[PDB]
């Protein structure tokens, strides 16, 4: 007997990665899979002012018998340069977990 899998999440961040032009922003994207046949759930705890349209969202995808999501975040440079806490709270069925980046200008 061994229902269930042993879930995994990842943080991974994407701020090295701009380039001339455009708004400078961050792209934290956390990696969670194996973890529930489907999928679990997407969160991520803001501190700071989530007013703007800095938010971080995760795709679910297929993984034989386990369940692949991949999270991610994205926020304005601006914002990161007020300073905040970002971390990406990933669910589950009967588990939990937070795992991102913080920061006080």
């Amino acid at each position: 007997s061994r229902d269930f899998t042993p879930p995994t999440v990842k943080i991974l961040q994407s701020s090295s990665d701009g380039g001339g032009h455009f708004p400078p922003t961050i792209q934290l994207l956390c990696l969670v899979s194996g973890y529930t046949p489907g999928t679990i759930n997407i969160t991520w705890l803001e501190d700071g002012q989530v007013m703007d349209v800095d938010l971080s969202t995760a795709s679910t995808t297929q993984e034989g018998e386990l369940a692949s999501t991949q999270s991610e975040l994205t926020l304005s440079q601006k914002h990161w340069l007020s300073d905040r806490t970002y971390t990406c709270q990933v669910t589950y069925q009967g588990h939990t977990f937070e795992d991102s980046t913080k920061k006080s200008a």
